[PDB]
């Protein structure tokens, strides 16, 4: 019993972290096989960040300008290339600690763990969701760029995020491991609109199922609703509209609890219209949307 | 910016996890140097747990009855001894992945990370606090016994908790690494009173300082209070009384923000008396007490 915002064990990722330095800028890199991946803005000075011409900036750099250090040992850089907003530094040594891995582009509303790093050294691990507006509400300070987000399935690490930037609003933006930003962001020091965010409806429903499994049941009511009726409410409260694809992924939780998905939607509808009345659900006084249906089943039934 | 319930990177601990099996019972063990540590109830069957005579049960066991497997490789057990509620299985091989470590008994109100494990395999990591009543509000299923709690300071893992039991109320109890339970608990299947819990006042104040550092400031008011006045309020709301030792550990956060500790106590006093009025602080609608003053400074200013 109990329900926590749980991250994947970070060991497999810790073994991949390196420090990358170019000129006077230092950030984190990810060393997998014989390639180190890092944000391309490692080649910028503060003066360059207003509007960097990354192609021109990178032309001034040679392999020997990228200093890559794995703990205390130095990696020899034998090639460099820019792919979208990431640099890929070919090194002469395959990382002996490379886990089985994949690069994936996650969908908005999915979750992942972040290993925050500074100077190539891991500092902490936390779980978060990719917001519907493609920002993440992380915890990152200067020096965290190049930290990565990931999911783990048995022995395979699926890397989905590399941290690049903190927006003026304090939320975070980054790329997949091919250097493509999530969302409309560009790697330059300008104010950039994130756009309207929404609450991840299917995750709130998943977490209400987690609450019932863990014994918090005060919010279950005698009502039901339809997808159309529930979606009128979701619109009013800035929640994502629920689709049959979301109902389908909630099937396992619906079977575990015996609570039909539309009956749980009626409980969520009443919580949205009445609030929590000073009560709590799984130690929260707000409706939580950072647990997917897969996360809930993994945490409530077991997976290692 | 941002503020998350961050755990230490778990890699150093993942390397220590093993599976321990005795008869038909399997749980987790911690392999440090040439010793594996695990809950002594690995020697019990379900019939024994009502009131086990651990001494008599252990006398029936020999070294060859404890099966210890580190991933896929088997460890040879060459000695066994019970210390309080833990077993210590001497093995013929020092764990090559043993990090620098210490065993510490944490104080109530302190925090630590938990690496939840099943069958010696790490499944997730989360941060939590040792409650003032010596329980932890973890997330653990059957098979999680032997999972450990820890803190990391640079390269040293300080192990503070080993998971033993879930109480009928769904909260958790365990021991230090010398097998001494935190709190009044005994390792037997009986209903056991945890006793009145309280909110960790100094951590709530630390988290209000984290909120101000991150830009959530709506709760700052034009008031101040005294320790005596604040403590009348803390009593009414079941918070721990604040002492000068707590004020002293809040000094760094008070200097960082320029907000005198007693002025922050007046903000906490008003939040306790008026509630949050439908507002949030650091994405929470409740007052958070699982961040110590050390945690806040580590997360807001940096430490790897
Ligand atoms: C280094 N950094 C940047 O945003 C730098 C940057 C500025 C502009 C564009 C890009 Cl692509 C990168 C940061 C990242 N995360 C969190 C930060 C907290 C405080 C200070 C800077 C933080
Ligand atoms: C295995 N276990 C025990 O409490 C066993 C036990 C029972 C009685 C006393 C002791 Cl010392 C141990 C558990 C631990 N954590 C969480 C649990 C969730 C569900 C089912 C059991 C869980």
């Amino acid at each position: 019993s109990g329900f926590r915002k749980m991250a994947f064990p970070s060991g497999k990722v810790e073994g991949c972290m390196v420090q990358v330095t170019c000129g006077t800028t230092t950030l984190n890199g990810l060393w997998l096989d014989d390639v180190v991946y890092c944000p391309r803005h490692v080649i910028c000075t503060s003066e360059d960040m207003l509007n960097p011409n990354y192609e021109d900036l990178l032309i001034r750099k040679s392999n020997h300008n990228f200093l890559v250090q794995a703990g205390n040992v130095q990696l020899r850089v034998i090639g460099h290339s820019m792919q979208n907003c990431v640099l890929k530094l070919k090194v002469d040594t395959a990382n002996p600690k490379t886990p089985k891995y994949k690069f994936v582009r996650i969908q908005p509303g999915q979750t992942f763990s972040v290993l925050a790093c500074y100077n190539g050294s891991p500092s902490g691990v936390y779980q978060c969701a990719m917001r519907p507006n493609f920002t993440i509400k992380g915890s990152f300070l200067n020096g965290s760029c190049g930290s990565v987000g990931f999911n783990i399935d048995y022995d395979c690490v699926s890397f989905c995020y590399m941290h690049h930037m903190e927006l003026p609003t304090g939320v975070h933006a980054g790329t997949d491991l091919e250097g493509n930003f999530y969302g409309p962001f560009v790697d330059r020091q300008t104010a950039q609109a994130a756009g309207t965010d929404t609450t991840i409806t299917v995750n709130v429903l998943a977490w209400l199922y987690a609450a019932v499994i863990n014994g918090d049941r005060w919010f279950l009511n005698r009502f039901t609703t339809t997808l159309n009726d529930f979606n009128l409410v979701a619109m009013k409260y800035n929640y994502e509209p629920l689709t049959q694809d979301h109902v389908d992924i909630l099937g396992p939780l619906s079977a575990q609890t015996g609570i039909a998905v539309l009956d749980m939607c009626a409980s969520l509808k009443e919580l949205l219209q009445n609030g929590m009345n000073g009560r709590t659900i799984l130690g929260s006084a707000l409706l939580e949307d950072e647990f997917t249906p897969f996360d809930v089943v993994r945490q409530c039934s077991g997976v290692t």
